């Protein structure tokens, strides 16, 4: 079927990119970077999540892999030595295929803008634009809290591992549908009051984020961030969009959690 | 049809069980204390967990209602002024019912003891005898960390609230069939390694504690602390088992956790 | 002697001002807020904080008092029900004198800049530019750890309320000359490592900031916060200097904690 | 002079200890358990906090040193092929010497029990005697909070690496004459406040803990651990007495850490 790779850049991957393409040419392997049923990315997790936002409109007719060149990646987690049995299988057809959740991300705005949708693979953060953040944050069209301090990180499942760990959040395993809410620095007194814990929602939970004085914010879908000017409301929820993996051996997520963090 | 009533045991509770009784004698409500199909709890939390786990062997035939006469509860949170409109729609029948999942703890012990089995309501927790909690943490057979610190918490997704909140865990809605193992101050050097990070678990997963050096540990559930000799493995997993609760009008969790840790 | 007083610009604090400036007419007091004996600020802690920066070169002819329109402020830690009573002792002479600690920092470029050195009364934060934030943290020239993560901050005793409690912090009496260090979101993991408890310097130690990639960092000092290019080293010590202030009643600083965190 | 050595009882340390007995042999050197001016403690920091306790009547004519077997310890902080080279200087006097603060505690009871006072070099905890731990905690006669959870943590300066690491307390130099008080898993909501931040108290700043409830604690001093009956109060503050430390290289407290926690 068609596929294509991306590349890290580095002279490590652009040769093992060079190693697979000529091995599935022995193979009924077309090379297609417009309409590929099969995306490999070769380096990090940063290579694997640009390969996902190149090709989030057609997730439902890709598969992804992921090859780590360096260290082992919650997404890139194939080492380069297994590139010529990742070839041979993945040319065989035949594999099974595992799915996991993703973030919507919709912003409002007043007069003059389109209301803007992003899709998130680990995390969408919001800060302010220069002066201090501060939202109401309603949950289900009900007054939850206002969040006084440097801002809220929402989080996929697969993307707990990533900043909504280092924020103090739950790493929770991607079967389970559901968005992780954390806080980041935030002022509590006598006055001011915010839950603190990190918050787990399910499907078709709404958490919206409303502005009470500044109206800018710096909101972050992974890697890219942007300064969106006369905000009236951010809206998260998981998405009904899925991002399929080609699965070819038992890695468990708890073992990468392990390998990653405890020792390897 | 059968129903009973349980009392913290003031004078304010047992006085609203008598006027409660009092009204269901207006209506075909049967007491019975033994085949009970609706129970209903007065007091605080913890007077609903006794009677949680007083009727924990008939939990598919048993709604449970919660009557707060202090402070809002989880699980008692219904005022005493609304408990003559409680009795009106409870011996109406036709009443929707909500459920929440539930943890399930096994103990196993060399020879001289049977496999013992317990469900929690909210947690279970598993701390030392009296020398340093040293124990190894596998999940679904495969070995994750060697924990070494005050204890472990295991918790259900109503039970967030409550001694997970205090140990830094997530809240989770309890629509969400999970489980949330949370660490006590866990050592960390160069030579101990541990997470750090609360874990959600899903459906299925199995977490074990299996001992290093001491086979005693204090381990409790819910209100329950008992020191179990000779343990051989602690097991963790959400149980197939589920409480049900009366629904009467919508009482959002959200809503829940924002009039007790808020403001209300 | 000489006095001057600062105003938030409300119209609260305005008239409070022109009230005390009659008030001191009646006694021999004059105004000059060029060379003031006595500076008192009417507003909040952040009107304070302009009070200081404003005098930060005659720290040492300079007694500071703190009048709070709003809720209570850990420096303006006055009512204005009392301003009448502040007025009669502050004519009065003879009062006695508080000192808190205050920290030094210097920022160090290539050729072109002189090396640059700001005095803080709360604290000083470091953060990237845009980019990831790496430095290697050195302790008396020696190598302590490489940071990686959202930012740092160095905070002062009395600084230890604000900024250094919302990032975990421990809250220390003004009266230790010393100097708290906290991390903003670091990533840990196998290969990545940091210390993550706060830590606290005394006096004549010496943290210093080195970058590694990214050159360019977003530096505040209090309210302060410019970008700082080609910058070689931050240096952080707890300063020689002294903030000094006018002591008319006993209000401790642990009431003061208690006041503004528990309840009041 | 008058000197003896205490060790871990393992082979590696016993062999260790006659080594250095029969190398002090060869200079005026008089073994001595009962006045002893230089103790030798050899296996762990719980080998050297056992030295400390026998020997806490007379810490004004001893100068410690530790021998660690084991990993780097922050007291036993000299390898053992550093022996032969300690018992030169170490007999040959002069040397320098360097001194940490320790924790004063206070326990008072009622009629039939005379007050109690125990001397701590890293840390004094308190907890429950089964049932819930709620206390009140008073600041320099000033009633701070009402403490609700599962005990309470002061630390010396050095002992600050220790529990007090693992419940989120700040590291502080030993040069610094402090205490540090820590939460262990405080219960918080809208009827129950604490402050949650690690506090660092001076010297002459007095901690009093005061039951509500129970009168009975569990309450621990290092490796000490007692059930108290009927205590009427628990009484903290910075001891007037320090523990020497005889100093002959150069290994800084915060390379102590970093080889601990970072990296050796
Ligand atoms: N070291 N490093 N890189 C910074 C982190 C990069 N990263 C990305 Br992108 N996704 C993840 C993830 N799911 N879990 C952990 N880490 C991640
Ligand atoms: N104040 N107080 N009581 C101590 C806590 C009692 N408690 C019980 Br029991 N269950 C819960 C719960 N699900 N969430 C919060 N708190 C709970
Ligand atoms: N609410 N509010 N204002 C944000 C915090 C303002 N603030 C300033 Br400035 N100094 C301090 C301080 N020492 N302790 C606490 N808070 C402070
Ligand atoms: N691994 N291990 N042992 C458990 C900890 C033993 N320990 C003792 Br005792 N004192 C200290 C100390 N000052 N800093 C760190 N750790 C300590």
């Amino acid at each position: 079927m068609k596929y294509m790779i991306t590349s890290k850049g580095d002279e490590k991957s652009d040769l093992l990119r060079l190693n697979m393409i000529a091995g599935f040419g022995e193979y009924d392997m077309e090379y297609d970077d417009v309409e590929p049923e099969i995306v490999i990315s070769i380096g990090g997790d940063g290579t694997f999540l640009s390969a996902f936002h190149q090709y989030e409109e057609r997730l439902d007719e890709i598969a992804f892999i992921g090859i780590h060149t360096g260290h082992l990646g919650f997404y890139a987690d194939w080492r380069p030595a297994e590139a010529d049995k990742l070839v041979k299988l993945l040319a065989k057809g035949e594999y099974q295929k595992v799915s996991y959740p993703l973030l919507k991300t919709t912003v409002k705005y007043g007069i003059g803008k389109k209301e803007a949708t992003y899709l998130a693979l680990n995390e969408s953060t919001v800060k302010s634009s220069g002066g201090p953040f501060v939202v109401d944050v309603v949950i289900n069209d009900i007054h939850f809290e206002r969040f006084r301090g440097d801002g809220l990180c929402m989080s996929t499942p697969s993307g707990t591992t990533a900043y909504n760990k280092s924020l103090g959040g739950a790493l929770m395993h991607p079967s389970i549908e559901a968005m992780q809410l954390t806080e980041m620095a935030s002022i509590n007194n006598r006055v001011y009051r915010t839950i603190g814990s990190p918050l787990v929602f399910p499907k078709h939970h709404v958490v919206s984020l409303q502005p009470v004085n500044d109206k800018d914010f710096q909101i972050s879908v992974d890697h890219l961030s942007i300064l969106h000017r006369d905000v009236q409301e951010i809206r998260y929820e998981v998405s009904a969009k899925k991002i399929h993996f080609a699965r070819f051996r038992s890695f468990p997520f708890w073992r990468r959690v392990h390998d990653s963090f405890i020792e390897d």
